[PDB]
């Protein structure tokens, strides 16, 4: 029993964190096999950030301009290349602590663990979700760039995020491990803003099923809804549309609890209308949207 | 910017988790130096049950390797299995007993394999609101101080309300609980006042100031009000501990207490603080300073 926001154990990722320095800029890098991955903006000055020509800035650098530190050991950079917004530094030592890994690009609504780092040293681990507007609500200070997001389903680490910047609203923007940004963002200090955010509907439904599994049914009702009528109501509360894919994905939880997906959709419509009336669901007075259907099945009985 | 419930990096603890089997029971053990620590319920008159066991009855598995048990002893509610091999991954460590209101990270494990890490607090009623299923017994709670792991909790059981009970690493239970199947219940819980105040300071640091007011209060008047809402009493020690946060934000501790008093009597009025519609009490003053300064391990 119990339901917590739970992160994956971070040990396999801690053994990959290194410090990357280029001139006056210091940030974090991810050391896997004989390559260190880090944000390309490590080659920029604060001035270069408005309209940087990364190709022009990189061609002026040599291997010995990049200082890479793994614990108390200095690694030797023997090559460098840029792939999208990520810099790949070839080093002369393969990481003996390299776990089994994959690079995965995730979709909005997916969750992952973040190992927040400063100066190549891990400081904390937290769980978060890729928002529908492609930002993440992280907890990051200056020097956290290069910190990574990951999932460890089974024994393999799937790297899905690398931190690059903080937008003016305090939310964060980054890339996959191939350097492609999530969202319409660029690694430039030009005027950029997160779009209006919405609630991840399929995740709220998954979390209502987690509450039923743990014993709570106060929010259920005798009603059902069509998918179209639910979406017409949901859109008015800034909730993401629920697709047939989402309904199919909630199938196993529906079968376990005996509550059809459209019946749970009717319960969500009522909660949006009534609020909680002084009650809580799994210790929360708000509807939680940072647990996926897969997270609920993994954590719950 | 941002404020998350954050756990310590778990790597130093993952390298200590092993599986302990005795008969039909399988649970988790903590392998430090040449000793494996686990709940004594893996084997009631525990001395009479233990005397009937031999070293070979305890099967200890570290990854895919079987460890050899060469001795066994009991210390309070913890079983200590002496093994032939010292853990090469043993970090610098201490065993510490924590107080209610203090927070720690839990590395939830099943079959000696870590599955998740979460942050939690020792409630004033000595239970923890964890997330545990069958097989989780032996999972540990910890904090990190520079490079030293301070082990403070070992999981033993789940109470009928879904909350959890356990011991320090010396086998002494937190709370009036016993390791046996008998009627036990968590006592009435209270809110950790000093932690709610620390969390209000974190919200201010992050630009959430709607709840601030021009008012102040005496410590006595605040405690009279706090006692009415099932909040723990705030002591002068707590006020002193919130000193640095008070100096950084410019809001005196008793000034923040007047905000807390208005929040208890009037509510949030449809608003949120750090994305929460409830007053959060599982961040200590030290947690707030650490997360709003980026201390590394
Ligand atoms: C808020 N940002 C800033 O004040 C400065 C000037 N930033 C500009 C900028 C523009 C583009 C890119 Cl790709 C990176 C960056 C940097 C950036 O975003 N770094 C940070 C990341 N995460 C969290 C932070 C928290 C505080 C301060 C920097 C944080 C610097
Ligand atoms: C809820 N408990 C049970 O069903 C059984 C009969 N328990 C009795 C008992 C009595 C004393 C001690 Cl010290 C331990 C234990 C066991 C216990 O509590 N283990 C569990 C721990 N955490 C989480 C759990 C979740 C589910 C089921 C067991 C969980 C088993
Ligand atoms: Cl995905």
């Amino acid at each position: 029993s119990g339901f917590r926001k739970m992160a994956f154990p971070s040990g396999k990722v801690e053994g990959c964190m290194v410090q990357v320095t280029c001139g006056t800029t210091t940030l974090n890098g991810l050391w896997l096999d004989d390559v260190v991955y880090c944000p390309r903006h490590v080659i920029c000055t604060s001035e270069d950030m408005l309209n940087p020509n990364y190709e022009d800035l990189l061609i002026r650098k040599s291997n010995h301009n990049f200082l890479v530190q793994a614990g108390n050991v200095q690694l030797r950079v023997i090559g460098h290349s840029m792939q999208n917004c990520v810099l790949k530094l070839k080093v002369d030592t393969a990481n003996p602590k390299t776990p089994k890994y994959k690079f995965v690009r995730i979709q909005p609504g997916q969750t992952f663990s973040v190992l927040a780092c400063y100066n190549g040293s891990p400081s904390g681990v937290y769980q978060c979700a890729m928002r529908p507007n492609f930002t993440i609500k992280g907890s990051f200070l200056n020097g956290s760039c290069g910190s990574v997001g990951f999932n460890i389903d089974y024994d393999c680490v799937s790297f899905c995020y690398m931190h690059h910047m903080e937008l003016p609203t305090g939310v964060h923007a980054g890339t996959d491990l191939e350097g492609n940004f999530y969202g319409p963002f660029v690694d430039r200090q030009t005027a950029q803003a997160a779009g209006t955010d919405t609630t991840i509907t399929v995740n709220v439904l998954a979390w209502l099923y987690a509450a039923v599994i743990n014993g709570d049914r106060w929010f259920l009702n005798r009603f059902t809804t069509t998918l179209n009528d639910f979406n017409l109501v949901a859109m008015k509360y800034n909730y993401e549309p629920l697709t047939q894919d989402h309904v199919d994905i909630l199938g196993p939880l529906s079968a376990q609890t005996g509550i059809a997906v459209l019946d749970m959709c009717a319960s969500l419509k009522e909660l949006l209308q009534n609020g909680m009336n002084g009650r809580t669901i799994l210790g929360s007075a708000l509807l939680e949207d940072e647990f996926t259907p897969f997270d609920v099945v993994r954590q719950c009985s």
